[PDB]
RNA sequence: GACGAGCUGAACGCGAAUAUCUCUUUCGCCUUUUACUAAAGAGAUCCGCGAGUUUUGCUCACGCAGUCGCAUCUUUUUGUGGGGCU
């Protein structure tokens, strides 16, 4: 219509956010040597690993938060971590170029994918095929078989390191956030994209799939975006501005969305409305500087009821929701639905 | 109530012969990398191999044919007969 027309239907029909208990941060975890990177929860939801920049992926508890096990492999950071549901793989890419396939009933590392010309950023395993996608600083996505290590495919087209990445089982089965600020829905039959959506202004680092609907959030330095699928429509923006590069988004089964500050912000945000509800900075564990405190990395844990955060305060964090407030005790920061008539 | 030697196909399967490679680690050579050592594992490959009908190539061969739609003395096929009562 216009930007008058739809602020004034903005103004009457934005859905109200939904009431969300707070979160509350429960558990520090000191030992990896490096900023902690990526994150990844087991299907099971009884251990977690991060990787490092100290190179390492540590295998965690994630009831006790207890160190199981370190796997060194990786010549450089750990910058992707996927737990495969449908194999007992975990797969991880790093700055040293290396995909690596670890056998968990090993410790091992059993497969490499080979081809990256510069340093790994993302990794994503497709839910329902063999298959996985990584992207790097040489801004293709490269799409592996993973019983053959083959470089079944190459996503081309973004122009600086690809950062974000999703996989689903419906088309756009890849979705990729780069740095030339673009995500471009893939069509991974034909090779080629299916979209690209240019309305971010920075470099899109974080991407997250809602767990349950047909849509996908973006976060850029400047704003979170929110989009349908398949054909990637603008659905909208949070309706505040994290003034942060966001490294990480998690959406929840609740839709509690979660963006991770560069500067080590934690915002929790009501999908379905765009409304922050609560708003966090870190601490940084003894000894850091507090320009290391980034949030590189978080992943809620498979019920939706932790958020495991990686930190550049070489910490992992973990968040349980306070699920004893109720609406009146814990509301949260309250909501003015957009009323403003503004320029789109 | 009944008949193969040799080749390529079979699609399924590893008597006693065993070499190479890859990966993840440790160890030793030790300036580095190859090229190596010897341990732990996890994976491949090579060179070969057995049976089913597929026949190609016999240079062998066939049909009143080997087989068809237990044979009289006490224990078995040489029965103990005949009558008649409720």
């Amino acid at each position: 219509n216009s930007s008058a027309a739809v602020s004034r239907r903005i103004a009457s029909k934005w859905p109200r956010p939904v009431w969300h208990a707070p979160w509350k941060m429960y558990r520090v975890i000191s030992g990896h040597l490096g900023w902690v990177r990526c994150v990844a929860v087991d299907p099971s939801n009884e251990w977690f690993a991060t990787g490092s920049a100290d190179r390492t992926i540590k295998i965690w508890d994630l009831a006790s938060g207890q160190l199981k096990l370190t796997l060194t492999g990786h010549i450089e950071q750990v910058t992707g971590l996927a737990v495969s549901s449908r194999h007992p793989y975990m797969f991880s890419c790093g700055l040293d170029k290396m995909v690596k396939c670890w056998d968990l009933e090993q410790n091992k590392v059993i497969r490499s994918y080979h081809g990256h010309l510069s340093g790994v950023y993302s990794i994503a395993l497709h839910p329902n095929l063999d298959v996985l996608m990584t992207g790097g600083r040489d801004s293709v996505v490269r799409v592996w078989d993973m019983r053959t290590k083959v470089q079944a495919m190459v996503l081309s087209g973004h122009d600086q390191t690809v950062c974000s990445l999703l996989a689903q089982a419906p088309d756009p089965q890849v979705i990729s956030g780069s740095h030339d600020s673009t995500i471009r829905l893939w069509d991974l039959r034909k090779g080629k994209a299916s979209a690209v959506l240019t309305h971010h202004k920075k470099s899109i680092r974080a991407l997250a799939m809602h767990p349950h609907e047909f849509a996908f959030a973006s976060a850029s330095a400047e704003n979170i975006k929110k989009w349908a699928l398949p054909d990637g429509d603008f659905l909208h923006n949070m309706l505040s501005q994290q003034r942060a590069i966001i490294n990480s988004m998690a959406i929840n089964q609740d839709g509690v969305v979660a963006t991770g500050g560069d500067n080590g912000s934690l915002w929790l945000w009501d999908w379905r409305s765009g409304h922050c509800f609560q708003q966090d900075e870190t601490v940084v564990q003894p000894g850091s500087l507090e320009s290391e405190g980034a949030l590189y990395d978080m992943t809620f844990d498979m019920t939706g009821s932790r958020l495991i955060t990686a930190e550049g305060d070489k910490t992992v964090k973990m968040w349980k929701e306070v699920e004893d407030a109720t609406p009146e005790t814990h509301p949260g920061l309250p909501f003015r639905p957009p009323k403003d008539i503004k320029r789109f």
